[PDB]
């Protein structure tokens, strides 16, 4: 009645921390957790490392063995649509019930049919932000995104117009590393890739000790990188390319040139002369991208901002002030109607190294 | 002696607690605490309050009386007459948390208790201490005031903080506090003629420190600074009919009349402007301790150029607004380093000191 809530919370919050090591290298597949508890003790555990890897109740199914048939399994994400039923459990916790299908939505109670006692809804908010861009891919068809922005005290950018991206600090580097490592992809416009002909790869290096934790090394996972470039300006032989890892192009037309083997290419409709990026979004929904982490220039936060698809901001301030020439989506305007769009909402701000960095949601 | 440190820890802490009292209404005198021990036992507490009023010792010796003879006085400045009062009320030790400014050549006054076979000493928390006199510490070493460059900000850059600000109330409840403890506030005159502001402190916009120092009837006016090289501001302006003194820096003598409560100040140009460094020196040498700069992006600009800002107080809006209303700076053309930074209700505030 009573400790069984105290212990359930306590399994639970371990079933939500193993879920999170496979956020690096999980996509298109959610992150989840098990923990299979008998008589006090954790009998087997698992967390989703890879989409054709084993999903977590195998792994802790494997481990705990015979020693599954007594009690309780404490999930992240309902289970099903198995072997769970198959290796005799009593009782399972699940945090979340299954987004889209909705069709499929209580394969929870299939289990029940096998006489096994379920539930559903412990400390389900946090397991709702263990998936925040996979769910919302599901929900909506739309992936999750994270626009980077960086900034002086006086808004502004990089003191000239060159839609290259400012950098701000090395720590805001490192930062944005970390970040960038636990996205399904990475979106930028082909003048950031013409102004600054950069990699937009996770080097391990500059992760921290998340480095001990999974993501050794050799399981790194590189973001899909998603290029905008409606008038086909990026060149075979830029940087971006050659990285390991696939890099997508949002071009109008096909081009015409050999790329690369990891080379793709998705063509999109105009709206008013310019590349139409909700329909882009759409496309890359369809295309399983839960979330996305945006490297842009003025332009394309601006068009983000003023589409309404952006679920999150953050913001690296740097403790300079810059000129009149200094490009800045700030001082200068361009857009009309942000004031009425999806306003965002402080949620976290933080020192990094000589910077600061303001998170902000839509909320 | 480990334990004597940890007393004498916990005395300090105290008397710059106290001296915190006074940030308000101190101006032109620095904050100074001092707290009387007496085996033990806390014996005389006392912190300045006013220009006019009492030292912070004479405070505290007034309540210790006789106690104050056995030992130990905690102040967070050396005393300076006020250190025949320590030497006639007999104490065994005085602790100063840091020597006076004002100049090199002053730090005697330790000495002089000395002799009087008083075991002194000083540094202990010399940067709390430090932290209490910004303004003042600065001009007693360099003629000049400390300058607060206040700043308001939408996500998007755009000057987005005029009362109804697109800020917050949270934010505009921080700002009287900070501009409660400024000697002065300036301004130009194109924010004067553009909002035709008041400039000062209301009391009821402040929270608890309503009930520490500061009753509404010890409410001490910020000296009102305005920059019109041009005499455009009016004597009809609101801000010149507030309580307390408003200081015009002109370029050139005005001819109307104004309130006995207006003074202005005769500025040299530099290069076809009035001479902003030159203002700071002569609002030096006038005793301005602090300054909390309200304007608008031209003189945020020409402060910031001319190298006199001491802090930015930055608060950012989480609304974006393109078109709607300007940018913070002009700058034509010192760097920053981030200190604290914090929340204020839906808003941020972020803090900077030059180094």
């Amino acid at each position: 009645t009573l400790y069984i809530q105290g212990q359930d919370e306590y399994y639970m919050a371990r079933a939500l921390k193993l879920a999170q090591r496979g956020r690096f290298t999980t996509h298109p597949n959610p992150n989840v957790g098990c923990v299979i508890v008998k008589d006090g003790e954790i009998v087997g555990e698992g967390y989703h490392q890879r989409a054709g890897e084993p999903h977590a109740e195998v792994h802790a199914l494997r481990m705990a063995g015979e020693k599954a048939k007594g009690a309780t399994a404490y999930v992240t994400l309902e289970p099903c649509s198995d072997a769970l039923i198959a290796a005799g459990v009593a009782r399972v916790v699940a945090s979340m019930q299954d987004p889209n299908p909705q069709v499929a939505g209580r394969g929870l109670y299939r289990l029940q049919q096998a006489g096994i006692d379920v539930s559903h809804g412990l400390m389900m908010s946090e397991a709702e932000q263990l998936n925040k861009g996979f769910l919302k891919r599901m929900r909506t068809g739309f992936p999750y995104i994270q626009l980077k922005l960086g900034a002086s005290l006086d808004g502004r950018t990089a003191m000239a117009s060159g839609e290259s991206q400012w950098i701000t600090s090395p720590q805001a580097r490192r930062d944005v590393q970390l970040l960038r490592a636990q996205s399904h992809a990475i979106l930028t416009s082909s003048a950031t890739v013409l102004a600054d002909d950069p990699a937009l790869t996770v080097r391990w290096s500059e992760l921290d000790e998340q480095t001990q934790a999974l993501y050794p090394q050799q399981n790194l996972r590189q973001p899909i990188r998603i290029v905008i470039d409606s008038q086909n300006r990026v060149t075979p032989v830029h940087r971006i390319v050659q990285q390991p890892g696939e890099t997508w192009f949002a071009r109008t037309q096909e081009d015409s040139r050999e790329w690369p083997e990891t080379v793709r290419t998705l063509l999109i409709p105009e709206h008013k002369g310019h590349l139409d990026l909700v329909v882009l979004m759409m496309q890359l929904g369809k295309q399983q991208i839960n979330s996305i982490w945006v490297e842009a220039g003025p332009t394309l936060a601006g068009a983000l901002l003023q589409a309404g698809l952006v679920d999150e901001l953050i913001v690296y301030i740097a403790p300079k002030l810059l000129g009149s020439d200094a490009r800045g989506l700030c001082t200068l305007p361009g857009l009309e109607k942000l004031a009425d769009a999806p306003q965002f909402k402080f949620k976290e701000i933080r020192h990094v190294g000589p910077d600061v960095c303001l998170h902000l949601v839509g909320a």
